């Protein structure tokens, strides 16, 4: 509610004490936060998110600036900026903290930061943070109350367990948070002094020297900033490679163009030297007592075990038959393109490439040979489709549908030769792809029963409802059947969701309603002119 | 009274404040600033229900919704996963916000003395009924009146 | 990641000086 307003110098020393160790391990409150935190800019933004029971986000950060000094001696140079938001958004090199207020209007009388909840930025990867913190915060917890308050033993309100169900479906429904954000590389990050030193003393081209440097070749706190600038370059380069794309956050075309990408940059993180100025910075680092960043240029930012880890160079040439299937449109060609990427998976065992994951990739990639069919269906225009014509491209695309299962026998028989490859190399079992593709066969093929079915009526009606082949119902009955027909054809087309399925089973019960009364017509006209003899007409 | 307790999992404790703290840098590293390794969350129980709606809901929609609208994302086709999440977290907070039907206050345990209690409980177990009598004494001490 | 791990004395320390300011709001160590 609505209570007496806080004052600035309560809060402002609590977050003064609260910010330093969690911003830099200490600092016992820095005057750079002061200069500006008192400054009146803040002041009255800070008196008004007191005041209003309106607002409750607000950000106060403090960026480690990297501030670009163009004299000579150095490339850039530390710097402290502290920083205030009234709204909320990623800093960028720096973490926040955020303060949201639990009691509309907030006093310095009841504990502050018992009517205040305080978050953390983070910098590194602001959405997997909160999503993963979220979940390690709320999901066992409200789980918690979920079984202490007893909503399962009061069933009046049932929302909660949704609530948690909807929780959850956040949880598992995005992992990737936006993953592969496709970092190549980053700069040099590491002492600056070094590396200009190491450019004027090069582009001379005499050869960067040992003593160039003078006592600082020798100096502690100068080798140990190369050392930790060298680390922090390993560790976001370490970062572009960590990325490792799964089928989701895009798709198995996506995830092999991934590979792609990542093969083709790896190529050049297999060293770190390969520039002039980084070769006499290898160079420099020798002299520097930091061979062992050297050999990090050789060996550790020299990512060559990279290469060794992803020794699958195949599936660069599996992104060929898979184009050939994503250019297969026409039905015949979807089948050969389907052959054609089978026998490229014959050709990409030869590299360790995941089993589990690749063909897991081609589960994503059936559910694409269930969108193309799709796009080829509407070619087939479902909606309006023509009876004969639609039954003879069911020939086609069921002849196309047992030969998926033709190939997709051969992927059991790739199953099978994958065991064979297990034999030389065994992982993991869990590789299903099992399409939704019958479910649209399902569909068709029971749609395709219905085709026959009025089929079976319509042209036998044409004789069997006429009389000796009644008039004045029986025409109006051949209309029943075609523009139920119709009906059932205006409320079901190529409706994709099984509800076109449910309407159809609907469309065909009263279509057989009045299929039925066509019967007891028929059957009517049956019995009255029966009773003669059994020869030809009679019976 | 103020008391403690440790959790390595996370729980809803009644009439008792919580901290948490989940490291943002999963890597444990003593020279890594621990405070600036570790994210604190914290929480007081009044209301489970507009705690965490609105909590996510000032802790996501303005950081999300600005940071996709400000980095270039809505003009990157590689995820439509974000709008999908962004009605995911709409439905949240209507959700949570429509949390507050009940104050869930049913019945609660009747506390007296345990002095009494114990009394009548151990000479009601043998079969007898307590009265007046069975306290003796306690019936006319003010102190424990 | 265990390559150094923070010890339980320092850790320790800075929850002992951070928990008063938030659950007594500026307070002292109980």
């Amino acid at each position: 509610a609505v209570q007496n307003v806080a004052d600035v110098s309560v809060l402002q020393k609590h977050l003064r004490k609260l910010v330093p160790l969690l911003l830099e391990d200490g600092g016992e409150a820095p005057a750079a936060l002061e200069a500006a935190l008192e400054e009146k800019s803040a002041l009255e933004q800070m008196r008004k998110f007191l005041s209003d029971p309106q607002v409750h986000t607000v950000l106060v950060e403090r960026s480690t600036l990297k501030e670009d000094v163009g004299d000579e001696g150095e490339e850039e140079k530390e710097f402290i900026s502290y920083n205030i938001n009234i709204d909320i958004h990623y800093g960028v090199k720096s973490n926040s903290l955020a303060f949201i207020k639990r009691t509309p209007v907030i006093d310095a009388d009841k504990p502050v930061s018992s009517q205040l909840r305080v978050l953390t930025l983070s910098e590194d990867s602001p959405y997997e943070t909160l999503h993963s913190f979220i979940s390690n915060a709320v999901a066992p917890f409200f789980k918690s109350y979920i079984r202490e308050s007893g909503k399962a033993d009061r069933d009046g309100d049932k929302m909660a367990p949704s609530v948690e169900k909807k929780i959850a479906e956040l949880e598992m429904g995005l992992l990737h948070l936006q993953q592969n954000i496709e970092i190549p590389e980053i700069s040099l990050p590491i002492h600056p002094m070094i590396t200009n030193v190491a450019k004027q003393c090069y582009e001379r081209g005499e050869k960067p020297k040992v003593t160039d440097f003078g006592d600082k070749v020798e100096d502690p706190t100068f080798l140990n900033q190369l050392q930790s600038g060298v680390n922090r370059w390993i560790r976001e380069i370490q970062k572009v490679t960590k990325l490792d794309r799964d089928p989701a956050s895009g798709t198995a075309l996506q995830e092999i163009s991934f590979w792609l990408n990542l093969e083709r940059a790896l190529y050049r993180i297999q060293e770190k030297r390969e520039s002039p100025e980084v070769l006499l910075t290898l160079d420099i680092l020798k002299h520097g007592k930091r061979f062992h960043a050297t050999v990090s240029f050789d060996t550790d930012t020299g990512l060559k075990q990279a290469l060794e880890t992803v020794n699958d160079y195949n599936p660069l040439m599996k992104d060929f038959p898979l184009n050939d299937l994503l250019s297969a449109t026409e039905l015949d060609k979807i089948r050969q393109a389907l052959v054609a990427i089978f026998t490229h998976l014959r050709k990409i065992r030869n590299t360790k490439y995941p089993i589990q994951r690749a063909l897991r990739l081609v589960e994503a990639i059936s559910r694409d040979l269930s969108s193309q069919l799709l796009k080829v269906l509407g070619t087939r225009k479902l909606m309006h489709v023509a009876y004969e014509e639609f039954e003879k491209v069911m020939v086609a695309c069921f002849e196309v549908f047992q030969t998926w299962d033709d190939e997709y026998e051969k992927l059991q028989v790739l199953l099978r030769d994958i065991v064979k490859r297990k034999r030389e190399e065994n992982l993991k079992m869990v590789w299903r792809i099992n399409p939704a593709h019958r479910k649209l066969q399902a569909r068709l093929d029971q749609m395709r029963k219905f085709r026959r079915q009025h089929e079976q009526l319509r042209a036998v009606i044409v004789r069997v409802l006429r009389p000796q082949v009644f008039d004045a119902a029986d025409a109006n009955a051949i209309e029943e059947v075609n523009l139920a027909y119709e009906n059932v054809k205006e409320v079901d087309g190529l409706d994709v969701s099984k509800e076109g399925t449910e309407a159809w089973e609907a469309a065909m019960k009263r279509y057989d309603e009045r299929i039925d009364r066509v019967e007891t017509r028929i059957t009517a006209r049956l019995r009255d002119q029966l009773g003669t003899a059994k020869n030809a007409n009679e019976m």
